[PDB]
């Protein structure tokens, strides 16, 4: 019934263009990769060669555009904004850009998870000041890419966001790195990802093609560009091929 499907649908139904498009993974297109994070332990796969070409649209298709940071979003749970995300980071640190992913989903994160790393402190003891920077971010064993977790569960993620703090670190990032992606929670179900688009002014949107509603797809696209945020486009994900 009522999917966004496709290249044609994202065009009609949401006036976005497709920076990427991922298939559901296979044995085939990921070159059996044992992992999600399939840029870095498949890097000549098929699925690796389509985040390539992800970096390459956001940062050569529009002249003189200086994209230092995203936000990786979608309308609903599920839709692979955090496989995305870390994916796509490694896609820039392969690239030779020095890369930091930001797990700003600090309600259900899982970059811990995909990159296989501890989450004692992270972003939400940084911005309490309970974890120094130094070491709440972490250097990961690619080369190029930094990952700073979500830290603990804090009780109200919004209060973390709008803290001068937050603006503080996000400054700070931003003469750091050459570039940053911030995976988010949601849309339609927590304010999280409108707020971190406020700052990077640049977003990145997931649509899983297996399952969605046009109607919440449009409320998510309709909020993001609320923000005043620039929607750089989709990412189609899941697609059969
Ligand atoms: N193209 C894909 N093919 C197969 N599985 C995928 C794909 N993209 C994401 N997944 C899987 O779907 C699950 C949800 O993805 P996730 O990135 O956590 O979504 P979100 O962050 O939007 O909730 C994860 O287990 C992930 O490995
Ligand atoms: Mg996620």
């Amino acid at each position: 019934d009522k999917r966004i499907k496709d290249e044609e649908d994202v065009e009609k139904e949401l006036g976005l263009p497709v920076l990427g498009s991922i298939q559901k993974f296979n044995m085939t297109n990921t070159r059996r990769s044992t992992s999600s994070l399939i840029v870095h332990e498949q890097p000549k796969s098929p699925i690796s060669e389509k985040f390539r070409g992800i970096r390459s649209n956001i940062m050569f298709a529009n002249p003189d555009s200086a994209v230092q940071s995203i936000v990786i979003t979608s309308e609903a749970p599920g839709a692979g904004k955090s496989t995305i995300a870390a994916n796509l980071a490694v896609a820039y640190a392969q690239a030779g850009y020095k890369t930091l992913i930001v797990d700003g989903d600090m309600r259900k994160p899982t970059q811990h998870y995909i990159f296989n790393l501890p989450n004692n402190e992270g972003l939400s003891s940084l911005l309490l000041n309970w974890s120094t920077y130094q070491d709440s971010i972490i250097s990961t064993e690619i080369e190029d890419l930094d990952v700073l977790t979500s830290g603990p569960i804090p009780p109200n993620p919004s209060e973390l966001i709008t803290s001068r703090a937050f603006a503080n670190l996000y400054d700070t990032l931003l003469m750091n790195y050459n570039f940053v992606i911030i995976d988010t929670p949601p849309v339609n179900t927590v304010t999280d990802a409108q707020l971190f688009s406020k700052f990077t002014g640049n977003v990145v949107y997931v649509v899983n093609s297996e399952n969605n509603n046009k109607d919440e797809v449009k409320k998510g696209k309709e909020l993001i560009e609320a923000t005043g945020a620039k929607l750089l486009g989709v990412v189609l994900n899941r697609m059969p091929k």
